[PDB]
């Protein structure tokens, strides 16, 4: 099982799934097995009836597509719809917090308010909307419509990547035509130039993904924004994470998925029912995180994390996983099957994201404490169905302290400079004590045994003196492996990096280090390391192409993290990616990708499937850029 | 070449493509058999970097995709996205007309401007933009700001759905949630809920694509809509199709592609040009159309039609072909690679629709008549290059009689009842000189051998006294085999058929019949065919469910044609589709699509590759209305 999953937990439930026959992704990933070359390489197109078409890699025909695409064009335009597909799910998430403030602020919907208010200011002066003389619901209104205006074409590009970004990267994108015009018309207009018979030239449908990729990033950027207003900028938290998080006694819920709209009053309406669960016989509601959901829950309340991404099905073998609580991205639809055989009561809760033979709750937001009761009370009856049956929760947790906005980062560094905060940071980059900085980003992959190149690569970098900052399921991989637990700092960290971390942590009265690797939560909270790192650009007076920074989407598999990936290139980063993506049936969009792209935007792909290699070219790649600063490495 | 193509003068240059090693979409279809099945039923699933996954249709694993994907959701999603880009594509040519018509009335365009005053008035009084007393100029950016307006999320539905479709259909649509909240909302929604982890229920997602393919009824009937502004609403006009309107001692230009922005420009200037032609030696320059563009031209100005879809390179095979100028959408890219041995100068006009190694002119509305002269100065050069070199154009063409908006329709009926005009087509559906009312829509596919299906069936639909009307590349088969030559009708049409043609085309001065087959226009414009239904509708008091009125997409190939298809069912129409889409691997879905769907919209697809049987299955689907409205068949 060692093979399958690095995780202990995950290995002990592979062997109960094992002994009672529940089938798992990684039996799904065995019987399909050998996989489509075709579709691996990218030389497959099912773009109109005629296909499907393919083209052999290398030997004889097919070397075209019926209509004349291309391999380079077919490469391209799947890449490209990979890339508006991730782009559509971010943005929908963006969107849909969008309408509930608006909700919020006008009254419709009592069970959210404004949380942050002073992040709301921060948003609208960075918006250009005045906030001088105006109540807060109006300034949030007003934010609320340019949130929404930015889906769609207006006098102004999308505002959540013209004023994110330092001014001198957007002059570098808009002398490329690569600023977006509207989230919502880029993804149409990739569709339409990827469509039979429309755009058939390699660059022009690259830069045109480029373009959809930043629109990806404006969408993290706008849930991030309006998430913070609505539920609070996450500050430094401890918690613990993996399934030992589960606990027979109480009603276990998970929050699974991305938008936290509906998840996060599930949190605090399941403290007010904690009578109503003991009167059942359970000691309480123990809501727990999966996957985005729940680390946006963990950033902001510290909720538990009991499992991410690959190994989702597990925490329902436990048998003690009395309901899963669904919105959309990243679900198995799977889970609504082992359901039967687990006993736990699977609840979708958004229109557009339903799974046959799950309980469909329709959550809206005038609703949502009573939608949270309905679907809490579900879960209390289910609790009381599992009365007398044994379950297998692995004892096995690790510590777990998060949080890491970059709010929160800002104020932590505050504390040994507080008016120039960034500049510790930049003194100890410069000195060698931090060599740069590695974002992980992205989820697992069933190709890759579970989290084995996130820590592969993290121990190499962390070793090596590199500041570490994950988001998604690679902080999820890393908290799991204990990267987040202060106490592991000796074992983990460079001496250079560990004196830093100490004497922040220290300055921020921890009596202790900062942890080894500052979990910047979700993955549209990618959007809070564009801040950081954006900030130390400014702070510079370079641009970000020159900074030592660089990204590792080390097991990536959603099309959402193909659009991280291509927007950290677009915005400057060298940026790994550790799964093939569909791309090697043509060398000149590879060489596009991981080469030429460097002389329009500074960044580029790294496509790098070994960890160790990986992480040489990684420590490569910011030596390069130190040296381009002119400094030692 | 028979067994490829059924036009005589496509096997013509067939012939000469072989003869010359030339390789067409024909031989480039050989090479690439047999095609794979699993993309052929539609089980096979490229969502996630986990993948491919494929299922078999029959047999042993693999039986589900790796996440837990049925086939049912594998299915439904791979369709829900090609619904998506074909909604992309007839929305941003719509999208791009109220560009032009809003930098137009601005004083920003001066090459354009509101032709058709008529047109506006009507279309500003359906949307509920007030006139009087108002400049048209004023009146026209009220329709272009409500016309960009649909494609995101407002206070209103997509007005351009709403508005066109009887209050009956619309409520039915609204019961169900089909009614679009927005045309690019749509779009990015679905590639949002097919996304990985995201909806997995075979009925939410295909209720799902339904909403999306009114979307694109919306981008088609705003399409017309604007053209017809910009360019004149069609009326009836006499030309000529086929290769043999080409002509040697000319300098042939064909326009090809969808929008007509810059191919009606393209129309006058050469008209202009006409001196500077000949001082090159030719007798003038010589407009011809390919695909929908031509449609375009031909329905407005009469400019004769070269040929259509599949055999879109045989055009430039005959050697007399001097420019090709694209714009967007059904353009084989081989065109840039066969112009090299052919001579011809092909051309790309817009951003995101480039060809690696056309030459690429960046056309703009300001500029337009500037970027014209340009583009023609090159095919004259051209038309210089091949002075001496011989030609072979088939001396092959067909009379075409088009023009056929529905306000032609309208008009040349009220010519036998001036104040109820429907009235004498409604007379002659009840007493069986009308049986019933068939669309011709859609593409060319190599797959069936070149309008075979589309004369198969119509021809036996003549006979049985149907009133065929047709769009797009069905229009093209039909013209190309002279269904459009009055000439033809006692050969083809049954004697009550017959009877109503002649009696309209009289009333009309034609001193004949009006032709076997009624031209509509481009694909946006089976929206002119929604117009004409929807009035029949209103007109007799039910809902278009009732009406003995089908559509066939009987050689469909585009994403397009899927999203037509799909909203032909989602208005109320028995539609076949004449060649296989990728559902056969679910019967689920094919069941919903093709027999339960009936109970949601009154719609369904008839799937049908046998065109003999097809046009059997149409007419017991239009005699079935028939009897529905107690009428004798
Ligand atoms: S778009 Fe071209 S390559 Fe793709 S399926 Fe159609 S014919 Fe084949
Ligand atoms: S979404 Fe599911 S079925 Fe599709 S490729 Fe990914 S794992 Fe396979
Ligand atoms: S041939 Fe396997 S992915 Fe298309
Ligand atoms: S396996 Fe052939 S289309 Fe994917
Ligand atoms: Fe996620
Ligand atoms: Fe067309
Ligand atoms: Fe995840
Ligand atoms: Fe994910
Ligand atoms: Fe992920
Ligand atoms: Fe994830
Ligand atoms: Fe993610
Ligand atoms: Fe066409
Ligand atoms: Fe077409
Ligand atoms: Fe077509
Ligand atoms: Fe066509
Ligand atoms: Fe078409
Ligand atoms: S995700
Ligand atoms: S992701
Ligand atoms: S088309
Ligand atoms: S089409």
């Amino acid at each position: 099982q060692n093979l399958k999953s690095t995780d202990r937990a995950v290995q002990q439930m592979l062997d109960k799934a094992k002994r009672e026959g529940i089938q798992t992704v990684w039996d799904r990933y065995e019987a399909m097995k050998p996989q489509c070359g075709f579709g691996e390489t990218g030389l497959c197109c099912r773009h109109c009836l005629q296909g499907p078409c393919r083209i052999n890699p290398f030997g004889d025909e097919p070397k075209v597509g019926i209509c004349g695409a291309t391999a380079e064009v077919i490469v391209a335009r799947g890449l490209d719809r990979s890339i508006a597909a991730g782009a559509a799910g971010h943005s929908g998430h963006a969107k849909h917090l969008a309408h509930t403030l608006k909700k919020a602020v006008q009254g419709k919907a009592a069970s959210y308010m404004i949380k942050d208010r002073t992040k709301l200011h921060s948003i609208a002066k960075r918006l250009g909307i005045p906030t001088e003389g105006q109540k807060d619901e109006d300034i949030a209104l007003e934010v609320a419509k340019a949130a929404l205006a930015d889906f769609h074409e207006k006098d102004t590009p999308v505002l959540w990547v013209t004023t994110v970004l330092p001014p001198s990267r957007v002059k570098v994108l808009s002398a490329h035509g690569l600023i977006p015009a509207g989230i919502d018309h880029e993804i149409a207009e990739i569709m339409h130039r990827t469509s039979m018979g429309c755009d058939a030239d390699a660059q022009n449908l690259l830069l045109g993904g480029l373009r959809c990729s930043l629109a990806d990033l404006a969408g993290c950027y706008m849930g991030t924004d309006l998430a913070d207003i609505l539920f609070g900028t996450p500050a430094p938290v401890v918690t613990e994470s993996n399934l030992g998080v589960l606990k027979a006694d109480a009603v276990n819920v998970a929050v699974h998925g991305h938008n936290p709209v509906l998840s996060d009053i599930i949190v605090s309406v399941s403290k007010e029912m904690e009578n109503e669960a003991r009167a059942a016989g359970a000691t309480g509601i123990n809501v727990v995180g999966i996957c985005c959901t729940g680390n946006e829950v963990l950033m902001r309340h510290g909720i538990p994390a009991c499992t991410h991404s690959v190994s989702q099905e597990m925490a329902m073998i436990t048998g003690a996983l009395d309901a899963m609580i669904l919105d959309y991205q990243c679900i198995q639809p799977s889970v609504a099957t082992i359901a039967e055989c687990t006993g736990t009561t699977v609840i979708t809760t958004m229109e557009m994201s339903k799974i046959t033979g799950a309980t469909h709750v329709n959550f809206a937001e005038e609703a949502a404490v009573e939608n949270a009761k309905q679907i809490l009370r579900l879960a209390i009856d289910t609790f009381k169905r599992r009365k007398g049956k044994p379950v297998e929760i692995p004892n096995i947790k690790t510590k777990v302290v998060a949080g890491f906005s970059t709010e929160a980062i800002i104020n932590a560094l505050s504390k040994l400079n507080a008016n120039d905060p960034l500049k510790p940071l930049i003194d100890n980059v410069v000195n060698g004590n931090i060599r740069g900085v590695c974002l992980f980003a992205g989820c697992n992959n069933v190709k890759v045994p579970q989290d084995q190149n996130f820590t592969t690569i993290a121990r190499k970098l962390l070793k090596q003196n590199v500041l570490v900052v994950a988001t998604g399921c690679g902080a999820g991989a890393l908290m799991r492996h204990g990267f987040m637990d202060p106490a592991n700092v000796d074992e983990l960290c460079g001496d250079g990096l560990k004196a830093v971390l100490t004497a922040i942590g220290e300055a921020n009265g921890l009596g202790g280090p900062l942890p080894p690797v500052l979990h910047m939560g979700s993955c549209v909270d990618n959007s809070r390391a564009v801040a950081l790192v954006a900030a130390l650009a400014n702070r510079l007076g370079v641009d970000l192409d020159r900074l030592p920074v660089v990204a590792s989407a080390a097991e990536a598999m959603h099309e959402k993290a193909v659009a991280i990936g291509t927007w950290a290139v677009t915005i400057g980063l060298p940026t790994h990616i550790g799964v093939l993506p569909p791309i090697t049936g043509s060398l000149p969009v590879t060489q596009i990708l991981t080469s030429s792209v460097k002389d329009i935007t500074g960044g580029y792909f790294i496509v790098e499937l070994d960890p160790e290699t990986a992480a040489d070219k990684l420590l490569a790649a910011i030596n390069e850029r130190r040296a381009g600063l002119g400094l030692p490495w």
